[PDB]
RNA sequence: GUUUUCGGAACUGAGGCCAUGAUUAAGAGGGACGGCCGGGGGCAUUCGUAUUGCGCCGCUAGAGGUGAAAUUCUUGGACCGG
């Protein structure tokens, strides 16, 4: 719990991997190697409900966890890679997407670079559900 | 008896002559040839993320899934990150 670098110097770096499905929602603080993580909560560890665990105020109460839990450990910056479920599955990220980073930018936490890294597929097996469709 | 001019039948050589004999080249067709063209076909080769699984490392208690849930996975470390 000890950052050795001077705070009004220059800034900390760290990178939070958003992961927004559509029925949870994912907020990784790991290191820049990615390797070694600091702080992990998610959703459905926020609320006692299943339907809204990829709510937009569970997630911005599960950044808000993360940010006050990332703050003492002497990160101050962030990267963003925000990232939906992706393969040959949704491509476009869940509700909770947004309201992640809004949160952990109110939380007083800087951010560097923000990107999207969702897996896409170069051409994928075959989806999930009949020919018909998820009738 | 015979040979022929004699009329007929057949063959065989040299001619002479013909305005000496081949319509056109289909906005029909075939074929050739020319430079191209094309996710046409075949065989071989190469690359791409993704998905699933496994190994290791990290940190953790939920993760999945749904209209809502449960079956299912999970401190024997799942999901998530490398």
């Amino acid at each position: 719990s000890l950052g050795p670098q001077v705070a009004e110097g220059e800034n900390v770096f760290g990178v939070c991997h958003i992961f927004a499905s559509f029925n949870d929602t994912f907020v990784h603080v790991t290191d820049l190697s990615g390797k070694e993580t600091i702080c992990r909560v998610t959703g459905g560890m926020k609320v006692k409900a299943d339907r809204d665990e990829s709510s937009p105020y569970a997630a911005m109460l599960a950044a808000q966890d993360v940010a006050q839990r990332c703050k003492e450990l002497g990160i101050t910056a962030l990267h963003i890679k925000l990232r939906a479920t992706g393969g040959n599955r949704t491509k476009t990220p869940g509700p909770g997407a947004q309201s992640a980073l809004r949160a952990l930018a109110r939380s007083g936490m800087k951010i560097g670079r923000i990107e999207d890294v969702t897996p896409i597929p170069s051409d994928s097996t075959r989806r999930k559900g009949g020919r018909r469709g998820r009738r």
